[PDB]
C-alpha cells in the first residue's frame, strides 16, 4: 500500500533554529520528536539560495538555471497568461505526476510560482489549493483585511500582494486567525478529507513562516519573554507557531491511523536571512549566498514503516532528489521526456549509502554584473562570492568555510571548476530577471559572462 | 611642555576583542585600565578596511583613494626606487613634521608602506626603525631564523618575506624572543633614549599582533585553555602578548616620570577577519567590508594632564584625525601645501563637542569589477556591499545594519549619495593595483566605474 506524502516546507528557517539541528533558544517539540523517530540530514542542500528558484526546483526537479525561473517574480507579477510570469507549463510538476497516479493532492500556504491562471495550482496538479499566489503575506487577517479594505476605500492603484485576501480554490478564503494556525487547520482537514476517501495524500505544506514581515501571537511570544532581542524573540515565536500545528497535525494523522505509513519531510526552502531574526551557525552567510548558509536547510524524513529511529544521514542530497523519490514511492510513471536533476534516494536512505558519490550538488546565483558559485563533491566544497577569489574548503572539517585550501590543492580546485563550469552549458536564458538593472546586464552581454566566472589564476597572480 | 605621543597600532584586532569594547573571553587589563583612565571612542572609524592603505592614509592624514595607495603592496614587492612600489616620498608624514618640530621618533614593528629604500622608515622621518618592511610576520624567531637560513643556503629564490630577518635602522636585528615581546622591549628601549636625550618622543607602535599566523607562547595560551575553538585561543593568547608588552610600557612611563604628560594613542588598523579568530560584534560583516565591520575599530586617548578618566566619547572620529591631532599638539608647522582630510579633535576630545556635524566619514573598497562603499554622516550611514541594492541604515539605532531604510527616506538616502559621488570625483588612479584582474579591469575602463556605483533607482525598480 502507497504511501501518504507530507512535505513540511518552511520559508527562510534558518540552520540553527530547529532544536533538532542545534538550537538552544527556539523550541520545537513536535519536530524534534518527529526527528528523531526518522532521520536526520546533517547536509541536505536546496537547489538556489532563495525562494521563488528554490520553490520552482522543488516542484519540477530541475535547477531553476534549466527552466529559466532563477530569478524570483517580482511583487504582483502579472496575473494575464499573454505574460509568461510563471514556471513554464510544460514543465510538468510532481503533484501532478502524482494526481495522475491517483493520490489526493493538496497545497497550502505560499506559492510564488506565477499569479496568472495557467499558473494556478489547481491547473499543476492540485486537486486543493488554500493560501496566497505571491512571496509573502501578512499575518492576522484582521489587520491585513483592514488594511485591504481601506485601500480599495481610497482606489489604491497598486495595492501590495501582502495583503490580497486569501483563496481556496479560486474563492476568497475569508480567513479569520493567525496565517500560521490556519494553515495547519487546512492541513488537518485535508488530511481527514483524504482519509474518508481512503486515498493516499501529497500535502504540500508551504508555511510562509518565519518569513518577514515579523508577527507572532502573544501567546507564542510568551514562550520567550526572556529573549531580549526583540526580532529574535518574534521569529522564535513564529517558529514556534509552525511547530504547534506540526503537533495538531500529527494528532490528526494519528487518529486517522494514517501516521505509520505517511513519509514526513520537513525542510526549509533556503538559508535563514540573519537579518531578519535567523540564526545559521555553524554555517557562514545568509539567506541568498552560496555559502552554506544560503542553502543548506535542516531536513529529516520520517515514514515509521520504513525509516528506523535516531538515524543521521551524513551524506549530502538536494531537495532536487523528492520529486524522483515521492514518485518513486507513488509507483507512478514520469511524463515522456521528463528530464530530472536529482536521483531517488530511498534506498539509499534506508541501508545508509551515497547517492552522489563522485557527484556534484551546485549553487549558481546571479549578482547585479557577477555570479556567486557553490559546488560540492564528497567532503570538498568549491565556493566563489562577491566575485572575490576562488575557495576550496573541506567542508567536512571546515564547516564554517573559514581556511581556503585552494593553494595547498590547486589540481582538485581546477577539477571541481571544469565540471562546474561544464554544467552551465546547459543553461538557459532568464524567463524574467528581477530589477531594470539586471534587463540592462544581460541585453548589454555583461551578464550571465559565465567564462569570467570560471577565472582563477587571474584573481590571485600579481601583475609584478 | 609638549606631550609625547604614543600610537599603538594592533593589526586586525576585532571589535569585540578588547575589554574595553565588550570582550568577555579575552582578557586586556593593562589596555582596560588605560581606556578606564581616559577617553573611549564609541565611534572610531579608519580610513579603508584593510592594512596597507588603512595605514598609509594613519601616516599621511590622506585618503588613500587621494595618494594612489588603496590597493596592498603585494608581498615581496620590488625593492628598487626605480619601481616605486611605496608610498609617494612628496607626501610627507607626520613622523617627519614631527621629526622636524624637535621630537624624537620611532617605528617599531610592522611597515607596508614600501620596501624600497626611497620608502624606508629613516627616510620618512623616524630617527628610529626597529622591525619588518612588509605586510606581516612569523612570531618565533627561533622558527622562522631556522627556516631563512635552511632557504637561503639552497639558493631558494622565493623566500617568503614573512621569514626575512628584522632589522634595525638596516641592520640585522637578530631578535631572539616572541616578536610581539620584542617589539614591547624595543618601545621601552625608545623611551628610555628620549627621557636620555630630553626630547618628546613620537613611537609608531606597529604590533602585527594578531593577524596571522596565528602563534602564541604557551604561557599566554595557558590563560585562555577553557576556549575550546584552537584558533580563537590562539588568538586570545596573541591579544594578550600585547597587553602585557602595554603593562611593561606603562611601568617605563612611570618610572621616566613620562607617564601624565603622554598621550597615548590605542586603536586597529581595520576591522578583525573573523575567518581567523577575530569577533566584530555587535557590527556585520569582516575586514574588507564596507559593513561597521571592515574599519570600525576600538579606540582610545589616554593622557592624564589634560583627558578625563571614565571618559566616552560618543561623536565619530576618523583616524585621519591623528595627523593634525598630534602635529597641533606638537606646535608644528606643516609643509608648504600638505594636504589633509581629518582634523584635529583634541579640543573637541577636551569639550565633547562634535567634530563631524554636518560632514561626512568614508569608506570605498575596490571589488573585482565593483566598489564597495559605506559613507557616515551623524546617526545616519549609506552602505553598498557586493554591488546589491543601496542600504540606509540609522547605525545609531540598527548598529549592526540589519534594516533598511532606504525605502523609507530616500530624500536622506539619495542626498547622501550625492555627497559621496562628488567625494569620488577627486580622486587619482591606483599606482599600483593587487592581481592580474585588477589591472585587466582598470586599463579597459571596467574600473573603477563609480557612475555605476551610484545607481540607485535601476537596482530596486522591476522591469514589467
Ligand atoms: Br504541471
Ligand atoms: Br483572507
Ligand atoms: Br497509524
Ligand atoms: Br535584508
Ligand atoms: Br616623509
Ligand atoms: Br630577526
Ligand atoms: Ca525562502
Ligand atoms: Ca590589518
Ligand atoms: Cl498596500
Ligand atoms: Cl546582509
Ligand atoms: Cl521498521
Ligand atoms: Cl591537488
Ligand atoms: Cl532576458
Ligand atoms: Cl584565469
Ligand atoms: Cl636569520
Ligand atoms: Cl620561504
Ligand atoms: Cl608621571
Ligand atoms: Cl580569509
Ligand atoms: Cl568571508
Ligand atoms: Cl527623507
Ligand atoms: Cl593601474
Ligand atoms: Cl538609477
Amino acid at each position: 500500500t502507497r504511501p501518504n506524502i507530507l512535505v513540511v516546507l518552511c520559508d527562510d528557517l534558518g540552520y540553527a533554529d530547529v532544536g533538532f539541528n542545534g538550537s538552544t533558544d527556539i523550541l520545537t517539540p513536535e519536530l524534534d520528536n518527529l526527528a528523531q523517530n526518522g532521520s536526520i540530514f546533517t547536509s541536505a542542500y536546496v537547489a538556489h539560495p532563495f525562494c521563488g528558484p528554490s520553490r520552482s526546483a522543488i516542484l519540477t526537479g530541475r535547477y531553476p538555471h534549466l527552466t529559466g525561473t532563477a530569478y524570483n517574480l517580482f511583487h504582483n507579477s502579472s496575473e494575464d497568461d499573454k505574460d509568461n510570469m510563471g514556471v513554464p507549463v510544460e514543465e510538468t510538476y510532481m503533484s501532478k505526476v502524482l494526481q495522475n497516479a491517483g493520490y489526493y493532492t493538496s497545497a497550502i500556504g505560499k506559492w510564488h510560482l506565477g499569479a496568472a491562471p495557467k499558473f494556478h495550482p489547481n491547473k499543476r496538479g492540485f486537486d486543493d489549493f488554500y493560501g496566497f499566489l505571491g512571496g509573502g503575506h501578512d499575518y492576522f487577517p484582521s489587520e491585513y483585511q483592514k488594511t485591504y479594505k481601506a485601500q480599495k476605500k481610497a482606489g489604491n492603484p497598486n495595492i501590495r500582494d501582502y495583503v490580497f485576501p486569501m483563496e481556496h480554490n479560486g474563492k476568497p478564503a475569508n480567513e479569520t486567525e493567525y496565517i500560521t494556525d490556519g494553515f495547519s487547520r487546512e492541513a488537518i482537514k485535508n488530511i481527514k478529507i483524504a482519509a474518508a476517501k481512503k486515498q493516499p495524500f501529497f500535502i504540500y505544506l508551504a508555511y510562509n513562516a518565519p518569513h518577514v514581515p515579523l508577527q507572532a501571537k502573544a501567546e507564542d511570544v510568551a514562550k520567550f519573554a526572556h529573549i531580549k532581542d526583540k526580532d529574535r524573540r518574534t521569529y522564535a515565536a513564529m517558529v514556534y507557531a509552525v511547530d504547534r500545528g506540526v503537533g495538531k497535525i500529527v494528532q490528526t494523522l494519528k487518529e486517522t491511523k494514517q501516521f505509520d505509513n505517511t513519509l514526513i519531510v520537513f525542510l526549509s526552502d533556503n538559508g535563514g536571512n540573519f537579518n531578519h531574526g535567523a540564526n545559521n551557525y555553524p554555517l557562514k552567510g545568509t539567506k541568498g549566498d552560496t555559502w552554506e548558509g544560503g542553502y543548506r536547510v535542516p531536513m529529516f524524513f520520517h515514514w515509521p514503516k520504513k525509516i528506523k529511529k535516531d538515524q543521521r544521514f551524513d551524506f549530502p542530497v538536494s531537495s532536487l532528489d523528492l520529486y524522483p523519490t515521492f514518485t518513486g514511492l507513488a509507483e507512478a510513471k514520469l511524463p515522456k521526456g521528463k528530464q530530472l536533476d536529482g536521483k531517488n534516494i530511498m534506498d539509499d536512505v534506508l541501508k545508509n549509502t551515497e547517492p552522489y558519490k563522485d557527484e556534484m550538488i551546485y549553487s549558481l546565483r546571479y549578482r547585479e554584473g557577477y555570479n556567486d558559485v557553490g559546488a560540492r563533491m564528497g567532503d570538498w566544497k568549491i565556493t566563489r562570492m562577491g566575485n572575490e577569489p576562488w575557495r576550496l574548503h573541506n567542508i567536512t572539517q571546515d564547516i564554517g568555510e573559514k581556511k581556503n585550501l585552494a593553494g595547498r590543492y590547486p589540481d582538485r580546485l581546477k577539477e571541481m571548476i571544469a565540471k562546474t563550469q561544464e554544467w552551465t552549458k546547459s543553461f538557459v536564458k532568464p524567463l524574467w530577471v528581477y530589477s531594470v538593472k539586471d534587463k540592462e546586464l544581460w541585453e548589454s552581454g555583461q551578464m550571465p559572462n559565465y567564462e569570467a566566472t570560471f577565472e582563477v589564476d587571474k584573481l590571485v597572480d600579481s601583475p609584478y
